[PDB]
């Protein structure tokens, strides 16, 4: 929450994306897990305004992690010590969420077989109870490595390394998570469940987050780890006792978050695309999901009607295999009207450019924008080949 003031003083606040953010709204910021994001406004609880390279726009905060050290041996040790303290702080908080879930929610549900079947409990909670048992041990092992007197000397890499297999159980959790959300959404629509769940919180005295927020913490945590180990390494001496292990812990934790993240990414594209198409006015040809599964790049572009000669600016949207184009409702930006599309299969590219098959003419207002489109297209043919 201290971020409120740093941005007001004009200070430069950076963060890093733990999940990919997928969007077609030209006012929202899209990024891939791991990208650095400058947060310029954090007025809102969740939707902050940010900036990367080719742009800025709104983005969810819960999707990013703030660098511990924003802005020579006493200082350099203090930095590593900051990360060390964050790691330890986030595990202490994360264990409180898991405890609140298991003792405040699960325990209760499992005691009301008349509302939850064994199947539902498994669908809603997954293996959250196993995650809770392992994390309690992990916290204990992290803390025993903590050098209270001289923090920066704490060795944590080996500790991550010793729990490798244990972090493997996040796959099951994250894999079943989409299903939990569906059952939850459903139950959300049933007064008797809405009440029982509220009654759950009014007895466990719980953090003020919804059941949906809680159930997402394990997915965030596992995907956050690579960011934490990474900033730890950045401040670990090239010859620290911990150096080798951290670098190792990082490598292994990436392999886990990457799979979890890619899956989450593939699934969100499917739904964003469907939801998107639907929000669009006067849709015409075949549905996007028929030939597509991923938005490669989007953004304003002006095409020039070759039948006659008029040129119009439109919001183009390149997916794998096809380029759609829409016109923004003058006096209501949020409203788009379908206008057409093209089949990237067969089409070639050669602040203006054209498509070749048989051509189509297009251009922007800034050299920067063109060079970025050329990428999108090259990436488009790479995801295709």
């Amino acid at each position: 929450l201290a971020i409120n003031e740093l941005i007001s003083d004009g200070s430069v606040v950076c963060a890093e994306a733990l999940w990919d953010h997928v969007t077609m709204d030209d006012q929202e910021l899209g990024f891939k897990a791991g990208d650095v994001i400058e947060v310029m406004d954090a007025t809102n609880r969740e939707w902050w305004w940010g900036r990367v390279a080719d742009g800025e726009g709104w983005f969810p905060a819960s999707f990013v992690r703030l660098r511990v050290n924003q802005d020579a041996q006493s200082s350099k040790d203090q930095m590593r010590t900051n990360v060390i303290n964050e790691i330890l702080s986030t595990e202490r908080d994360y264990i409180k969420h898991l405890r609140d879930i298991c003792e405040g929610y699960v325990r209760q549900c499992r005691k009301r077989a008349d509302m939850f079947s064994e199947e539902q409990l498994r669908t809603i909670f997954g293996n959250i109870e196993d995650i809770y048992r392992c994390q309690k041990a992990f916290v204990k092992a992290l803390e025993q490595r903590f050098n209270r007197e001289r923090p920066h000397l704490s060795e944590l890499g080996a500790c991550f390394l010793e729990h490798q297999a244990d972090f493997q159980i996040y796959s099951e959790y994250c894999n079943n998570h989409p299903n939990a959300c569906v059952e939850l959404s459903r139950l959300t629509k049933l007064s008797k469940y809405v009440y029982f769940f509220e009654a759950c919180r009014l007895l466990q005295k719980m953090i003020d987050i919804s059941l949906d927020g809680f159930l997402l913490t394990p997915v965030q945590k596992i995907c956050k780890y690579p960011l934490q180990l990474a900033e730890l390494l950045k401040y670990t001496h090239p010859q620290h006792r911990d150096f080798k292990d951290v670098e190792a812990a990082l490598h292994a934790m990436k392999n886990v978050a990457q799979l979890i993240n890619e899956r989450k990414r593939r699934l969100e594209n499917i739904d964003k695309i469907a939801q998107w198409q639907s929000s669009i006015e006067d849709w015409e040809g075949e549905d996007l999901l028929v030939r597509s599964s991923e938005l490669i790049y989007s953004g304003e572009l002006t095409r020039v009607t070759q039948p006659q000669a008029k040129s119009q600016q439109r919001m183009f949207f390149l997916f794998d295999h096809q380029l759609i184009y829409c016109k923004k409702d003058l006096l209501r930006r949020d409203v788009l009207y379908y206008k057409g599309r093209l089949d990237m299969d067969g089409l070639e590219v050669v602040i203006k450019n054209a498509f070749r098959l048989h051509s189509h003419l297009l251009c922007t207002r800034k050299p920067e924008q063109k060079q970025r489109w050329l990428k999108a297209f090259a990436r488009e043919r790479e995801q295709v080949q």
